[PDB]
């Protein structure tokens, strides 16, 4: 299959996993600003567009760390070999959104092909989930391009055993010499500590500062 | 009556409404900074005070968009023709607050009269709700004038079917050439998407940048 | 004992206490930036390290206000005469954390001795709670030194009657001429209003701006 059952008995976080899963169930969100000054220049020198690139970069970073690809399957903790981004798409005509997903590829060009293809096929589809059920191996990404925010948090009535990270981006803004993008990350404490989230954000910042290809 | 039953069957968000109301109940909060540089100048050229003006402006913006004035009445989704602000008042003497409400008016001067009148009558009343039950057609506004914040979120143990927006303002501060006011907006996802919140904030920013009368 | 039963019947917030405890149970979080420019200079002129000093200062501020030291004991509302900080410690080797506590002292030097001693004894212990049960009279402090954030919020599935404040600090950063530290405070609304949180933050800022000894 496309996942491995994780070895919980020998895991250094096994106590923390049971503690935050069942004793004191909780998750947290944090919003930090990523410097996209370099990324903006790379985009300017290319034909790629901002949203799909960010989707690719966030998916790439998630795909590097096991703790961001955990799930419960058949009552056991698993790690997905890879996850595909599920992202929101806004319909200007109805002023409503849909969620779509497309397969992740470490090849940026192949990822763009996948994206444009899904976009082409469902750009007019106003169902919340035009493709039907969300792939189990997913990450959620959403964008609020119309307003800048310093914080964002989702208040969910029940998040039992839901371990996929939730990432939300706001409109970027110029802050002196830098172009900053607010990015909110929301995780379940059973699989992620503050260290793991910081590590993800640091890695994303490095990717934004690196060549696209 | 002062409300209309909304046409849920023909609404473009009908799927989203059922989804976020019952399948995955959730709400979100976001804090953004409004530029009040212009507003400060308009206030300086007038006799109006900051808090009541902000209350008026937030109420005016809410009163423009239907999705911010929804409620469930007799198990059906309704839109209030208009909502009145319910705002917090601090008592320096007991270091406690009360919540008061006064009727909204599109006439700023008539609104100020309503405000001062409610303030006059209950300035000494330390009950949490001096006027008794909160009007059903309300919006909540609160102020924390003593500290600046970049984020604010309310963790509510049960928010089933509570659709009135919650707005919280912090102490404003000078940020280079601008005077910025942190404003947190917290809504239920069944009636509001990120688009709707951004639209509200953008409209509020425009009102702050416009003549008072 | 080390606590006093609080006089709820004569308290000015008695209505608010019942309201936010049982009618509309909720808490809130806020993140604000503390200016640590002066503190950094005091630290530079000393042998004290940043983390333990912040722990001391946060504990000192908490120890000054009764509303931050409330709890329910034997179904009654009590105030602890004093609380000890419970703080997180990261283990670089396992990339996991533990929580430790040490007795508060108004004497900074005696506090440092207590801290170093607990640190010495459990630096290698990877249990989540190396010392065993958390003292009932505690405050929680956590640090995310690896990333700066503008917001942080804990989404807790059940926080009934849990009144100890939760404080989270991020990596500090230079903001023009100032060194700013993001600090998130999360409280239960039954015992703390926005005023009380602002008062705590203002007092902490004053302590950071004052001599250590
Ligand atoms: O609901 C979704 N997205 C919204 C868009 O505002 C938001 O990002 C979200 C994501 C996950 C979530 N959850 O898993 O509880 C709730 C809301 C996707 Cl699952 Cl379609
Ligand atoms: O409780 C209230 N206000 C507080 C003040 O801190 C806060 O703004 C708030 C508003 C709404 C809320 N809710 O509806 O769950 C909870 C807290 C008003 Cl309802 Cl009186
Ligand atoms: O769980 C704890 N700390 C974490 C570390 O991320 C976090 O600060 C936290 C604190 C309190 C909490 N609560 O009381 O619900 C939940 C998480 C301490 Cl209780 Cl050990
Ligand atoms: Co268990
Ligand atoms: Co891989
Ligand atoms: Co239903
Ligand atoms: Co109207
Ligand atoms: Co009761
Ligand atoms: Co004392």
């Amino acid at each position: 299959m496309n996942y491995t059952k994780f070895d919980v008995k020998n895991w250094v976080r096994r106590e923390h996993f049971e503690f935050y899963r069942h004793r004191l169930p909780c998750g947290f969100s944090l919003t930090s600003k990523i410097d996209i000054t370099t990324l903006k220049k790379s985009l300017d020198d290319s034909a790629y567009k901002f949203y799909p690139v960010m989707i690719y970069l966030i998916a790439q970073a998630v795909n590097q760390f096991d703790e961001l690809r955990m799930a419960i399957k058949d009552d056991e903790l698993i790690v997905w070999d890879s996850v595909d981004p599920q992202f929101t798409v806004f319909h200007q005509e109805t002023e409503t959104f849909s969620a779509l997903s497309c397969p992740y590829s470490s090849d940026i060009d192949q990822f763009m092909v996948n994206y444009l293809s899904v976009m082409e096929r469902y750009k007019s589809d106003t169902k919340l989930f035009p493709q039907g059920v969300t792939p189990e191996n997913h990450l959620n990404i959403s964008a609020l391009p119309w307003v800048n925010f310093d914080s964002f948090n989702l208040n969910v009535a029940n998040f039992t055993d839901y371990f996929a990270p939730i990432i939300t981006m706001a409109k970027y803004q110029q802050e002196g010499d830098r172009l900053l993008l607010p990015l909110s990350v929301q995780v379940h404490h059973a699989v992620c500590d503050g260290f793991h989230v910081a590590r993800f954000i640091n890695r994303l910042q490095e990717l934004c500062n690196s060549k696209l290809k």
